[PDB]
């Protein structure tokens, strides 16, 4: 059994749904979330919620540097699937911030198949 995440990035004041978000997901050890393939190449992703299971991907644990980029899509949306638990706290770390927003405080949270909202400031 695996889990995974969603999350819809919306105008703290308004909800309107925001596209291209980007976010960095740490774990407690600081490093930061790097999908690769199963051969431990890195791979390119799109915008939304990452089939990571479907692609069987793997999840890695770098310096934030290195680490992907998560973006919500036209609906707002993104996350991932394949984590291995529903007890560990991540952290979301808006690092790419839509025009007219002030990024969204980081934002804890666990693999527990729910879906939340992270909210942006209109600037």
């Amino acid at each position: 059994t695996t889990y995974e995440r969603t999350f819809v990035k919306k105008d703290a004041e308004t909800k309107e749904v925001l596209e291209g978000a980007g976010f960095k997901i740490s774990n407690s050890d600081g490093k930061f979330l790097k999908l690769t393939d199963k051969d431990g190449q890195s791979v390119s992703i799109g915008e939304g919620f990452i089939d990571v299971l479907a692609n069987n991907y793997r999840l890695t644990w770098v310096a934030e540097s290195d680490a992907t980029v998560f973006t919500s899509d036209k609906s707002g949306k993104f996350g991932l699937n394949g984590f291995a638990d529903n007890t560990t706290t991540y952290t979301a770390v808006e690092t790419n911030v839509p025009d007219g927003y002030d990024a969204a405080a980081n934002t804890d949270f666990k693999a527990d198949n729910s879906s939340s909202d992270i909210l942006d400031a209109p600037s």
